[PDB]
C-alpha cells in the first residue's frame, strides 16, 4: 500500500514534468546481455530452449526496453519516458525485484549555453527522492563509467544499499539500439527506497 | 495510456469495496499444473535449468499465487499482472485477478456467490465503459472452477472468467475456505 | 466564471470516460429538412455556400455528435461517451443570433428488435445531474417536462420555474439513428449552458 | 431466535443509555410525506407511500427515525433515543437513533461526546472497531458527519451536527447532534 501509493505519487508528479509512462516486455532478449559487466550474462534468468526462440530470458534491467521504445517513437528530442517494473536475477537462486527507470531525451549560442544535460535527470531524480521523504544527507554517492554509461552516479545509503544508478548512456550502446539522440537513464531501485 | 488510469480507477474502486492489492512472483512451480487442462503443463514457460531450484517456471495463470496468499493470511483480494505462455513461442499477457474468500468448507445445507463476484466484474466493466449488451455470457464448470461464467465478444474472443474454485484446488492449496475468482483479459477490455 | 466551470465540467466528464469532440459550424441545411424542432426556417444560411453540405451555420449540436459517433466505429466492446462545447446559430435590425452549448452522447446496445428506454433516460439523467450540481443549480428548483418529438422517442426537458429551456435529454429516435449510419443506440443531451450561468 | 437475540442486546444498550442519562422515545411509524420533499438523502422518491396521500395528514411510512426526533425535541440538554422500523422502495429496517442537544470561558460542546455514545454500543455488541471505515458526510440533514462502514462498504452507522435549516423547521433551537445505527446491520 505503501508502495502503490507512493508509485501513484511519484507517476502523478512526473506527468506534471511532462513524463509518459510507458510499459514494456517483460520477456527480452539474451543477447542484448552479451559481454556485459554491468548486467551479465551469467546472471540472466534464460528460458527453456533458448535456441529456438528470439525472446528467450526475462530482463534483468529496464534499460533496453526503453531503448527500444525511444528507437520506435514517431517522435524521437523532447521525450521524457518511465516505467516501473519487475526485473529478473539469478544467483532462493531466482530473484524478482522492482524497478523504476526514467529515460530523458535531449545550442550553438553563448547565451543559451544552459540549455539538455545529466542534471535535470538529477534534478527529477532528486525530487523523488523528496517525494519519497529521503534523508539527503544519508546519501553516499559514487562514480560510475560502465558498458552502459559513460558517466553515471551510484547512490548507496550510509549502510550500503544500492538506491539508484544514473547518468548518460554510452553512444555506442545506442547506436546499438537505433537512437540518435542523447539519452540520460535513472534506474531506481524501488523496493530499497521504503 | 488508457490503460494506466482505467488500472488506478479499477484499483480504487475495489479498494472502496474493502479490495486489498497483492503482489505475488511471476515465477512459480510447474508442479501446480501438473494434470491441469485449463493451464496445462505444456504450455508453462519453463526456465532452463528447471531441477536447479523450486521456482522453475513462469506463471500461466494468476489463480495460484492468490490461493498461495489466501492460504498465507474473509479476504477480498486483487491484482494485476502478466502471465506467460509458450505456444517466437513465448507471450506475455496482461491479467486482472480478483480472490473474494466466503463461508468454511463443510458438509452442511455456489449460485448466489457467482453473482456477488459477478457485481465486482460488472463494476468493473462499467468502469471501463464496457457495452454490457455486447457480451455473451457462457456456463463453465472445469478443472479450475466447479461453477462459473465465461464472458465472450460476439465473435467469441474471452475477455473474463469467473466463478467458485473447485473444492480439490482448495484442498491442494491448504485452503479451507470457500474461494470466489475473477480473470478479467484486461488487454483484451482496452 | 463560465470559462471556469466549463473547465471544472469538462475535467468531471474526462473523469467518467467522456472524450472531448469538436465539430464544424458550417453544416448540411437538409438535415433540418421536415424538423419541428429546429426548423429549417430558422437557419442562418450561407450567401455564398460552399456545397449542399456545406451552407449553412448549425442550429444544433446534435448532428455532428452522430457524424463523429458514424465515424468512431469500433469493434472493441465499449460504449462511446463524447462531449461538446460550441456556438450554434439562428435565424429569427438583428436576425442572427447566437448561443452555447454543451452536447452530450452515450451509445448504448446495437439497436435490435428485441424485447425491452426508460432505463437508458435515467444513466443520462445522472450525468447531467451531476453537471447541474457542479455548476451549484438547485436542483428543486428545476421543472421537468415530458417530450417527444423528431430527434427523441423518449426525453425530459428541464426548465426554470419562469419556462426557460436549460436542458434537453433523452434516446435519439432511430430513424435519425439510421439517417446517421449509426448501428448503436444514442443519448443525446443538450444543455443551454449560458442559461446556467 | 434471531428476535431473541437482537431483543437481549437491545435492552442492553437501552439500559447502558438510560444508565447515562438517556430517555427512549417512541413515536408513529406513519409519518408525513411533507417531510422528504426535496430530500436528496432520503428521496420522497422512495417512501412507502399510502393510498389517497392528499387526503391524509400521515399518509406514507417513515424512511428514518430524525424526524419523530425532533419532534419529540420540540415537545420537550435532552439525550433522547429510539428502536424502530423504518420502511423504503422493499425494505423493514430496524435502526437505533439517538438524539443528544447542545461554555466559551477558557476554563472550561461538539459531537465527541455523541461518537463515544456510539463507540460504547459498538463495543456492547462487539463489534471490532479497527476493521471500520470511516467517510466525511455533509447533506441536509447534517452539516458535518462521518459515516461508518464496514470494511466490505455496508453503512453500519451516521453522526454528525443536524443542519440549522432543518432544526429550524421543527421549531427546535440550538444544536442537535444526531446518530443512526443500521442495528439490523450490526446483528
Ligand atoms: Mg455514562
Amino acid at each position: 500500500d505503501k508502495s502503490n501509493k507512493l508509485q501513484n505519487l511519484v507517476a502523478e508528479q512526473l506527468v506534471g514534468c511532462g513524463f509518459n509512462e510507458i510499459l514494456n516486455n517483460s520477456l527480452t532478449r539474451a543477447a542484448y546481455y552479451d559481454g556485459l559487466e554491468s548486467y551479465p550474462s551469467k546472471n540472466l534468468v534464460m528460458l527453456l530452449n533458448p535456441l529456438s526462440a528470439d525472446l528467450n530470458c526475462m530482463r534483468q534491467t529496464l534499460l533496453f526496453g526503453g531503448l527500444e521504445s525511444i528507437a520506435h517513437n514517431a517522435n524521437r528530442a523532447d521525450l521524457k519516458f518511465f516505467e516501473f517494473g519487475n526485473c529478473y536475477h539469478f544467483d532462493a537462486p531466482y530473484s524478482e525485484d522492482y524497478h523504476l527507470g526514467l529515460w530523458v531525451t535531449g545550442s550553438n549560442s553563448w547565451a543559451h549555453a544552459d540549455e539538455t544535460s545529466v542534471y535535470e535527470l538529477k534534478a527529477y531524480v532528486e525530487n523523488i527522492f523528496k517525494r519519497l521523504g529521503l534523508d539527503l544527507h544519508s546519501l553516499v554517492v559514487g562514480n560510475l563509467s560502465d558498458d552502459i554509461y559513460s558517466t553515471a552516479l551510484t547512490v548507496n545509503t550510509k549502510g550500503g544499499k544500492r538506491l539508484a544508478t544514473f547518468g548518460v548512456v554510452t553512444k555506442k550502446m545506442l547506436k546499438a539500439f537505433d537512437v540518435d539522440n542523447e539519452v540520460y537513464y535513472a534506474d531506481l531501485n524501488w523496493k530499497e527506497l521504503m
